[PDB]
């Protein structure tokens, strides 16, 4: 990623922040993914719940990186984006978790919405 | 639009929730549509917070309607989005509205900003 | 929608280009609305392909949905992207439409996407 | 990013495709970030065209990125997608470029849309 050297060369212008905008993207790719991946197993039956909550995540964690990469003084949502983005990371952290000792693909998931919280809580500070 | 025919026909089948989609979709286009009708005005140089606002708000509403469309008895992000997303709508309802005699553009999406604002509250309840 | 409102207070200021961005947005909503009552069928092992296809449509139609909302003389993507979103629909609807018979939601929807190429392949000439 | 470890554990499981997927949400970040900078630029007005074109890159690059996210043996857009990708990335490469003697950060993003062009139309093949 580029988040880094793009914040430092702003005309406005943050290691939370930097953290921040890079776990939401690689969160956002790893639950489109696993939301494939469930869409292709045997019992894909079993894993609706965990389909439809990554499709929440990719899109709101999509939403939160783009926002968060025009944050680099004035007013803004980030601070709201941000929490809604670590509450909507926390709910398909726990469904993926679920899942993991059947589907290694949702041990991975579970493991950056994990990381992707932390970091979304600690930029809001 | 297509909401209400579709949220009908859904397996596992609500006006507040089929006016904040529509709501939504329009207001995400039409923050689109203001920012780079901004962006081609004279008098760009005056327009940033504006156009840096529509921008957030597109991305939000879009994120907002999307997930809205998939809310049709399980757990949900939705009420959370849905709180950002009018908290969005009324930071950029300010923005437009203070540009509003100057730009009709910014009149019209000032109004629609107001109107997704009241519908996604409404939609929360 | 305000499409049509916002393209003709643009400081740059076609009938071909609304109904194009019009259906761009209603397709995107009712392909995710689509994939997400797919989701809820017994019968959802079945209807993978087609979660999939009305997936990619709806991020498609959104990205040539926003696009077109800021092609209202300059040289623009707009032409390629919406031939990639009419191929993108054609795909869609071929799907969709094969499950009509049993799924009302894939009648509906394969009957949008079916529009919606149309207007995307309209807005190219 | 997570996209290799994902693919390995798919399913239906291509060092072309993670590369691209990759860059598809570098260039996007990129772009984004690029535009805000631009938005506040003293010399915002000479930066209009910038702006647009990226714009459309960060809206058409996460598109691609999470099409291709789901493309790893069925019949997808994926190679359709990839080919207005690298076209969008080859005209915002071109704009950031006329820039990037004025300004670090527009240096920064061709340089991305340059490589992200080259990911994109590799991973055709
Ligand atoms: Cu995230
Ligand atoms: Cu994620
Ligand atoms: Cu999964
Ligand atoms: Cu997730
Ligand atoms: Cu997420
Ligand atoms: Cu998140
Ligand atoms: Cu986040
Ligand atoms: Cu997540
Ligand atoms: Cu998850
Ligand atoms: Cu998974
Ligand atoms: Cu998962
Ligand atoms: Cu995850
Ligand atoms: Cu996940
Ligand atoms: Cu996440
Ligand atoms: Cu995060
Ligand atoms: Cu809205
Ligand atoms: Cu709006
Ligand atoms: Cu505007
Ligand atoms: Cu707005
Ligand atoms: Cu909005
Ligand atoms: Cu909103
Ligand atoms: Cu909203
Ligand atoms: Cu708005
Ligand atoms: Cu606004
Ligand atoms: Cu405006
Ligand atoms: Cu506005
Ligand atoms: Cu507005
Ligand atoms: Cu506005
Ligand atoms: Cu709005
Ligand atoms: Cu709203
Ligand atoms: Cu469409
Ligand atoms: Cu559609
Ligand atoms: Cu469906
Ligand atoms: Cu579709
Ligand atoms: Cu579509
Ligand atoms: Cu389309
Ligand atoms: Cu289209
Ligand atoms: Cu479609
Ligand atoms: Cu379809
Ligand atoms: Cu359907
Ligand atoms: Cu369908
Ligand atoms: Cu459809
Ligand atoms: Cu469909
Ligand atoms: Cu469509
Ligand atoms: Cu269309
Ligand atoms: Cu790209
Ligand atoms: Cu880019
Ligand atoms: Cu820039
Ligand atoms: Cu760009
Ligand atoms: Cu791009
Ligand atoms: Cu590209
Ligand atoms: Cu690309
Ligand atoms: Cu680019
Ligand atoms: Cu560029
Ligand atoms: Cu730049
Ligand atoms: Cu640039
Ligand atoms: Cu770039
Ligand atoms: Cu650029
Ligand atoms: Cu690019
Ligand atoms: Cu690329
Ligand atoms: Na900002
Ligand atoms: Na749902
Ligand atoms: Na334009
Ligand atoms: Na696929």
């Amino acid at each position: 990623m580029h988040v880094e050297a793009m914040i430092s060369k702003h005309p406005q212008a943050d290691r939370s922040l930097v953290q921040c905008v890079e776990m939401c993207f690689d969160c956002a790719q790893t639950c489109a993914a696993c939301a494939d991946a469930c869409l292709g197993e045997d019992k894909v039956a079993d894993l609706r719940h965990c389909i439809r909550l990554n499709l929440d995540c990719a899109e709101i964690c999509v939403a939160a990186g783009s926002i968060a990469s025009r944050a680099a003084t004035e007013e803004s949502i980030l601070r709201t984006m941000l929490q809604t983005c670590a509450e909507m990371c926390r709910m398909c952290e726990e469904e993926c978790r679920r899942h993991a000792g059947n589907h290694e693909h949702c041990r991975i998931c579970a493991d950056v919405c994990k990381e992707c919280e932390t970091a979304c809580r600690s930029a809001t500070g």
